């Protein structure tokens, strides 16, 4: 398969991503708390839904909301302000919460039969979304070996959504507050504007009713 692009809403951010997040890779956007990563996400679970003329792949979207931060109404709104149905972008997002880490670990596999269920259909499942992946896996792993036991899990975590993006031609896009395919520091500025940089130029765009954009 070729890899598809998903466009961020923002050109500026589009441009330093080479025209958007790749299919058959993991991005991760990185930041402070209250940088904008959760309405990136929510941006592309609408983006993804647009023909490529329009910077989407005619595609579906997963959520994995570790943080109960998935807010159908915000969806609701940004499709809306980009010309889409309201009601038909949110029959196209499926999002189930994980409860924990090792919960988290198994709804991957359960994000796996979605996806086939979708693949071939006219909206198959375009983009996984896992925010603040690291959330669950940074409260409960506290103590002397408790450390080591982390990293194992997250490597066996990021390995299975490496292995759905390659294998099913998804964009996996996974949120971190302070392994991937591309790394993406995520910082405010002043007046409310965001700035993006490439870890390993730097994009600048506001969060608006449209999502985010220049
Ligand atoms: O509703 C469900 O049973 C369910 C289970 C797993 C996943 C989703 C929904 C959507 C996001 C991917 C992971």
């Amino acid at each position: 398969a070729t890899i598809g692009r998903i466009s961020t809403g923002s050109k500026s951010l589009d441009k330093l991503l080479g025209g958007g997040i790749e299919t058959q890779a993991i991005t991760e956007v990185f930041g402070e708390f209250g940088s904008g990563k959760t309405q990136l996400a929510h941006t592309l679970a609408v983006m993804v839904q647009l023909p490529p003329e329009e910077g989407g792949l005619n595609g579906s979207a997963l959520y994995i909301d570790t943080e109960n931060t998935f807010r159908p109404e915000r969806l609701r709104e940004i499709a809306q302000n980009r010309g889409l149905d309201p009601d038909e972008v949110l029959a196209n997002v499926a999002c189930a919460r994980a409860f924990n880490s090792n919960h988290q670990m198994l709804l991957v596999q359960q994000a796996e039969d979605m996806i086939k269920e979708l693949l071939n259909t006219d909206r198959p499942v375009k983009l996984l979304i896992v925010d603040s992946l690291t959330s669950h896996f940074r409260s409960e792993y506290i103590g002397r070996g408790a450390l080591a036991e982390r990293q194992q899990k997250l490597a066996k975590h990021l390995a299975d959504l490496h292995r759905l993006a390659n294998l099913y031609d998804i964009a996996v896009f996974v949120t971190n507050q302070v392994s991937a395919t591309l790394r993406v520091y995520l910082r405010k500025g002043k007046g409310g504007k965001r700035i993006a940089r490439l870890i390993d130029g730097e994009a600048v765009f506001s969060i608006t009713e449209k999502g985010i954009e220049d």
